[PDB]
DNA sequence: AAACATGTTTGCAAACATGTTT
DNA sequence: AAACATGTTTGCAAACATGTTT
């Protein structure tokens, strides 16, 4: 975690999410609303990248992709902005745009930072995630953790926070369990 | 779509499992519900028994099929984690889209038919090793029975066909197949059922 | 109504009964347990049929069949023992046999009776009716009455009992509401 | 998959909405929404005008595509219940399959495509009568668009082009459609959504 | 037009099916 | 083998979508 000069903070208001364990668990493909907020406005161009990524040391090196069912399966790649191979979509945003590294081959997505509405206090954004958090031939259960990032229009970072992901299909279920091992 | 009745043929032939140890629990059958119960990609020891020398090419295909009516018409591959999971395809030579592997025969061919495009695997018979009474051939099923984007926990079962080298079908015996983690209990659970 | 001399009778102990209202209120394609009940044993042969037919004298004289879209729809059809144009279906018996009459063109299904289990005192039979009791172009919402009948093997009548039919689906919603207009 | 973007074409191709009366409840437009809110089986006039004379066997064709990119594949067709109930087939020379028909006009000709199997209706162009400045053509929508088995609620869109008499296209305009039994009502909610 | 009839969608929890870890 | 992890299926009711009746 790195607020930043803009004091650059995420928070949560078919998921949930445990304060206090950094986690949000949420079902797939379904809408995750995630607030984002500044302290003094960012600079112009300002993005608001979403990148995945294993939170064991173990795996870290590897790309986080859909597992190859989802990846090619019309189901929910058919009409789509987005590639099938990306876990992290952004809904609700035709400025939204997907990227690849070409040298560290990783996935992210991007969305044009814009300050809250009137009234308001944050800038939200809708995330979607494409797999569940145990999709064989994907993550295979290796918890993941989400890496929003503010950046400058050219890349430079000026915030970075992050909360572990475990998308599956009873976060209600699985989070109250997950708070029964303390 | 495939025929699935049993058809002793001219050779008296027939299929049936015997147990490869004296637990070994990597497999069962149910000779009583006609199923077998096995996990994936391990190896599954089946035996060929004829009564009468076949011809000549003679050869022996087993092929997957869905069990009920509604899916009989659709092919049965691997699903698509499987197909290009690096493990199970890594050192081998097969099909990774082949459901159905046989083990420890170089002379094992994997066909796909152009028309069907039905996948199925064969091997030369060959009579049994002198005192023994059953021609034993290996096989491997490389899905669960439950494979999301494949069988997605759809019942099959194999058709063990013996042809002529021309393939014309001399005699054919089919039994369920339902390869998951714990024959042992799925079987059990099963015959409480 | 006609008892007959086995003082014949069916009775009900995803689906639901209003005793009074003689009415079955049940979702589509769900099953359906009624219940035989005989007081001395019928002939041999003896079977039960269960024929569909309208109950408001306008359409009578129509046969019920099965809507055109499911009627054809792979869905329910494809492995299917029973004809697909065929309302009532009955599951749990290979002997169950479907009937079309060759004259009136009306669609039947029977059952061999059998007595009762041991110690029951019921011969229950399971029903399932294949389309909405609202599906365009067929019963298009047209209030439809099953029709069981207690025949000897070779269609002689022996009993008969008749209560209206009404898959939909919300049984529940629907049978309370129907149970306002009083 | 048949185009949908708007193009006037030399002739400066369009297609507008002018209300028959002065309620009239049957159908209504949303310029602003690109939507026509229309009842099954009733009449709907839509005005076609150019800015100079098109070709000689010029044509109109009206073709029913789906809205959103998962379905744009799939033909659309009326489903089984009406290719089959008596009413609207009974005393109708058109293709009981056929989505979209044109009254008012035997010239009209249903077409199939042999390839893309695509069902569509053509109508010959005639200019507009004397000192009127749309050729009006009268469309028949045959099915909800919520029919089961059919459109299943899934967003259509009308795809009206001027061709040439062999099939080329010299001008197109696109309009969602979205045939109910409350136009007013279901336009009203759509607009305060 | 306003009310009513009815299939659908969404959310949710229990009982279950089935691969993984212990 | 026994326990645990997790996707699924089933049932159910609320809010909704949409044709029909009034
Ligand atoms: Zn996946
Ligand atoms: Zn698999
Ligand atoms: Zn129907
Ligand atoms: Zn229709």
């Amino acid at each position: 975690d790195y607020p930043g000069p803009h004091s650059f903070d995420v928070s949560f208001q078919t998921w949930t999410y445990s304060t206090e364990l950094k986690k949000l668990y949420c079902q797939i493909a379904k809408t995750c609303p995630i607030q984002i907020k500044v302290m003094t406005p960012p600079p112009q161009g300002a993005v608001i990248r979403a990148m995945p990524v294993y939170k064991k040391a173990e795996h870290v090196t590897e790309v986080v992709k859909r597992c190859p069912n989802h990846e090619l399966s019309r189901e929910f790649n058919e009409g789509q902005i987005a590639p099938p191979s990306h876990l992290i979509r952004v809904e609700g945003n035709s400025h939204a745009q997907y990227v690849e590294d070409p040298i560290t081959g990783r996935q992210s997505v991007l969305v044009p930072y814009e300050p809250p509405q009137v009234g308001t206090e944050f800038t939200t954004v809708l995330y979607n995630f494409m797999c569940n958090s145990s999709c064989v031939g994907g993550m295979n259960r290796r918890p993941i953790l989400i890496i929003v990032t503010l950046e400058t229009r050219d890349g430079q970072v000026l915030g970075r926070r992050c909360f572990e992901a475990r998308i599956c299909a009873c976060p209600g279920r699985d989070r109250k369990a997950d708070e029964d091992s303390i």
